[PDB]
C-alpha cells in the first residue's frame, strides 16, 4: 500500500530469530531486515520462510524509514520466471582471456594502489568512483568494480563471499551485514608459490590482507554479536552468490556502475537502510 514503503521484489535468502525479532536477509543487498513474530505477522513470516527454502521471490513492503517489514505479498509468475533467469545455476565463464595469477607482489601492490586511487573522496578517482567510504551496503558493486580494474590490467581474480551475522567497524561507526564480498587475488610470492590476498579498502586501507584477517574484520564484536556461518570462493565474474550457490552476473557492469553512482556522495554508516537501487537493472 501507499502507507508502506515499496521495496520491490526480491528473493529472501536467510531467516532466523534473534532477540524476539525475525531477521531476514535478501539477495544482493547485505542489509538485514526485521519482522516481529506476532500473530498478525505469522503468515508474512511463513511466506518468507518458504521463499527462503525455495529461493523464490516475494514482494516486500517496509515500515517507512526503517528496515522493518510491514507486509509481504506473493510474486507473479513473471517475477518467478525473471528471478530464475538472473539468479541462476547456469555457470558462465569469463569470455576474454586474462591471467588468473598476478606475477609478483610488486604488481599486486600496484593493483592495490590503482584500486584505492579509485575511492570516492580522492582526487585520483574517475566516475563512478568506488564507494569504499560508505560501508552500509553495495559490497557487491565495489567488488565488481575492483575486478574491472584488475581486468583493465590484464588480470582476473576470484570473489570471496562470507556470510553470517556480520558486523564491521570503520573505526568510528558500525554496520551490520548478512554477507560481505571482496576480490580474492592470486599472486606469485618471492619463491614462485601462489598465494592469495583479499583487496578491500572498505575494511583495510593499508594494502591486501589474508582472507582470514578479512573475515575476522567482518565479525567485529566491538559492534555487537557477530559470527560467520559460511564462506565460498567463486570465479571473479560472479556478481553475487546466494547461500544456495546460485549466481547472479553483471557482465557489463550495468548494475555496478548504477549502484556506485547512487551511493557516490554517501559516506559513513548512514543512511541505513541504504537508498533504493532496485531501478538499477542488468
Amino acid at each position: 500500500d501507499s502507507k508502506l514503503k515499496d521495496f520491490g521484489k526480491t528473493v529472501p535468502v536467510g531467516i532466523d530469530e534473534e532477540n524476539g525479532m525475525i531477521k531476514v536477509s535478501f539477495m544482493l543487498t547485505a542489509q538485514f531486515y526485521e519482522i516481529k513474530p506476532t500473530k498478525e505477522n505469522e503468515q508474512y513470516i511463513g511466506m518468507l520462510r518458504q521463499a527462503v527454502k525455495n529461493e523464490s521471490p516475494v514482494h516486500i513492503f517496509l515500515k517507512p524509514n526503517s528496515n522493518e517489514i510491514g507486509k509481504v505479498e506473493s510474486a507473479s509468475p513473471e517475477d518467478v520466471r525473471y528471478f530464475k533467469t538472473i539468479l541462476t545455476k547456469e555457470v558462465k565463464g569469463q569470455t576474454n582471456k586474462l591471467a588468473s595469477v598476478i606475477p609478483d607482489v610488486a604488481t599486486l601492490n600496484s593493483l592495490f594502489n590503482q584500486i584505492k586511487n579509485q575511492s570516492c573522496g580522492t582526487s585520483t578517482a574517475s566516475s563512478p568512483c568506488i564507494t569504499f567510504r560508505y560501508p552500509v551496503d553495495g559490497c557487491y558493486a565495489r567488488a565488481h568494480k575492483m575486478r574491472q580494474i584488475l581486468m583493465n590490467n590484464g588480470y582476473d581474480c576470484e570473489k570471496q563471499f562470507v556470510y553470517g551475522n556480520l558486523k564491521a567497524s570503520t573505526g568510528t561507526c558500525c554496520v551490520a551485514w548478512s554477507y560481505h564480498v571482496a576480490i580474492l587475488v592470486s599472486y606469485k610470492n618471492a619463491s614462485g608459490v601462489t598465494e592469495k590476498r583479499i583487496i578491500d579498502p572498505s575494511l583495510f586501507s593499508s594494502g591486501p590482507v589474508t582472507d582470514t584477517a578479512w573475515r575476522n574484520a567482518c565479525v567485529n564484536t566491538s559492534c555487537g554479536s557477530a559470527s560467520v556461518s559460511s564462506y565460498a570462493n567463486t570465479a571473479g565474474n560472479v556478481y553475487y552468490r546466494s547461500p544456495s550457490n546460485s549466481y547472479l552476473y553483471d557482465n557489463n557492469l550495468i548494475n555496478t556502475n548504477c549502484v556506485l553512482t547512487k551511493f557516490s556522495l554517501l559516506s559513513g554508516c548512514s543512511p541505513s537502510p541504504a537508498p533504493d537501487v532496485s531501478s538499477c537493472g542488468f
